[PDB]
RNA sequence: UAAUUCUAGAGCUAAUACAUGCUUAAAAUCUCGACCCUUUGGAAGAGAUGUAUUUAUUAGAUAAAAAAUCAAUGUCUUCGGAC
């Protein structure tokens, strides 16, 4: 669908989370604001179409 | 990702951003007290004191005169201690 992994909720799905000033996925427009969105979990599965590779040994 | 002022991973470098952290007059006054050898003693040395926070306890005088008194003392000693 389009939505990013976040590390630290323990689901294979996607949830809506309230936002916070210093937390990734999210950047405010006012100052003091939060909004509601929706990210995906930290497990891996059939659904995703991308993902993250870093090669920490050759 | 069909998509909205949606955003992920990897790589750089700054501040009146963020996080730390030194410098300086002399004086006085307190407490502790090495010693001292003595009467009625005096003393080296030590530490404490900005401002702000919280609690407790004191100063923050005042309507009109003079003695007797208990001692202590500033002082001329008048070695009385009156002042």
């Amino acid at each position: 669908q389009g939505f990013p992994m976040k590390q630290g909720v323990l689901l294979p799905t996607r949830i809506k989370l309230l936002l916070t000033k210093n937390v990734s996925c999210y950047r405010p427009r006012r100052d003091g604001e939060r909004k509601r969105k929706s990210v995906r979990g930290a497990i891996v599965g059939p659904d995703l179409a991308v993902l993250a590779l870093v090669i920490v040994k050759k």
